[PDB]
């Protein structure tokens, strides 16, 4: 009963956050086995940042000049390397509540729970989606810098995303656990487009689907339609073309619900075209494409974790 | 940047839950030093549910019926008792991962976060409000029983909520941590009925002052009102009056972005006659009320916790 978007039990990534200091600039680092992740630019004065020459400043970094803070007890740096747009500090102290883990570069449409922390302390937890743009719409303040975006399976931790910047426009930017940006991004303060953002048009779906299990149907019409057909309204309205994969991905809800996913593409159709006259589906009055054909097997079944 | 329903860390709750089973029922439990807290209809069969007799089903009920397990390891039940709608199953081990807590009856209107649990496993997080008639919008399937809402101050854990049941209408319904329900509701399987829900009238308001903090400025008119002319709109709309307290809650905010309360409230009014003309405020194409005053000020000035 309820679809609500929810995130992943952040308490395995909790016991990674620490706080990184160099010179004056403060962030956030990931803390897994005796390595230290955490953005580059913490390397930056508030005048580096404008057109900063990563290999020229780090170059008069030594390991001391790094403060890395787990809680009450430093972390004695032994080792520091740049890879891509992050840095990797080497501790002499293995992380005890390290979990399983690995790293991933998500995809876009995909989505992952972000953790907001300042000062090496988590602040709160809530599910975003990597944009077709491959920006993300967070809350994201000055000290996020260094939050990591996850998933879990059961015990196994999928770091996909630790936070960089924010855009003129108000959305986010930031780069996998190797330090590679997500999206023709760079970490330097300036005016940086992010591109049309389209609609994920497969989430969309599996979201209306997600309203049928729950009891909201008014928007199931009687029509039907073809691939093409929707994907000549998708593109008018800038969602993401459908293809034969999203539709087989999109196959399982098809076939619990009963309802052709061409019959639920013409059911989108008609609500791109005539609005939702007021009207909401699982409280919403727009149409949510932050929930993944995934997420909502995952809710509407009851995944658990460890 | 950015405005997010977003939820605490949850790292200190999954540490508490583990697994009841009574019979063939299997449901949640909070443990917390050497007592476990569960909803008492574990006791019940499938047929008990419709017109249960607690007192006389817990009587025929032992400490070794009830099968406690955290994790891999079961937990030696040595008492129980029934306090109003819960169970107090007294066990021989005390929790090491109880952090500091307490017990709190949250009023109307609050918001806190929800760890949906399964078998004792943490699903996932999210955040809610209780509403105006003591429901919350929740996401709870069979098994959901037992998880707990909470908030956290800095380490202090404040437990107000235990799922037990969900409603026709969708909605659920649970108690605090004391076993007494929020709203008229009882632990039987019969149609129950929550009454008319109305708006959080102030947090709508905290919401719209996010939105000016955020860069979101169009619906600030240049009209200004009463509050006994605002609460004319706020009941033919089913809001909640607004009253001096609301004001003074709301001040904080107010000062901070220069805009007084009765102008907000001006705006909010030609919101409910008005609507929205197909444009979105932070994203959404409703009015929030899920974020109350603190919520806004938590997440705009990154308030952190242990
Ligand atoms: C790191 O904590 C910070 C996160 C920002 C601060 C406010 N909201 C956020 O998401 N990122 C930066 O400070 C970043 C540093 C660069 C060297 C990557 N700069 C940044 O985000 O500037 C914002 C901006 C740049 C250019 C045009 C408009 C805005
Ligand atoms: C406990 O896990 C369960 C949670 C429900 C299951 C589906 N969604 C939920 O939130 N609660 C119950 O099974 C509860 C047991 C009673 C003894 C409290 N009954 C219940 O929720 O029934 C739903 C209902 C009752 C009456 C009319 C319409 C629906």
């Amino acid at each position: 009963s309820g679809f609500r978007k929810m995130a992943f039990p952040s308490g395995k990534v909790e016991g990674c956050m620490v706080q990184v200091t160099c010179g004056t600039t403060t962030l956030n680092g990931l803390w897994l086995d005796d390595v230290v992740y955490c953005p580059r630019h913490v390397i930056c004065t508030s005048e580096d940042m404008l057109n900063p020459n990563y290999e020229d400043l780090l170059i008069r970094k030594s390991n001391h000049n790094f403060l890395v803070q787990a809680g009450n007890v430093q972390l004695r740096v032994i080792g520091h390397s740049m890879q891509n747009c992050v840095l990797k500090l080497k501790v002499d102290t293995a992380n005890p509540k390290t979990p399983k883990y690995k790293f991933v570069r998500i995809q876009p449409g995909q989505t992952f729970s972000v953790l907001a922390c300042y000062n090496g302390s988590p602040s709160g937890v809530y599910q975003c989606a990597m944009r077709p743009n491959f920006t993300i719409k967070g809350s994201f303040l000055n000290g996020s810098c260094g939050s990591v975006g996850f998933n879990i399976d059961y015990d196994c931790v999928s770091f996909c995303y630790m936070h960089h910047m924010v855009l003129p426009t108000g959305v986010h930017a930031g780069t996998d656990l190797e330090g590679n940006f997500y999206g023709p991004f760079v970490d330097r303060q300036t005016a940086q487009a992010a591109g049309t953002d389209t609609t994920i048009t497969v989430n969309v779906l599996a979201w209306l689907y997600a309203a049928v299990i729950n009891g909201d149907r008014w928007f199931l019409n009687r029509f039907t339609t073809t691939l093409n057909d929707f994907n000549l309204v998708a593109m008018k309205y800038n969602y993401e073309p459908l293809t034969q994969d999203h539709v087989d991905i999109l196959g399982p809800l098809s076939a619990q619900t009963g309802i052709a996913v061409l019959d639920m593409c013409a059911s989108l159709k008609e609500l791109l075209q005539n609005g939702m006259n007021g009207r909401t589906i699982l409280g919403s009055a727009l149409l949510e494409d932050e929930f993944t054909p995934f997420d909502v097997v995952r809710q509407c079944s009851g995944v658990t974790f460890q």
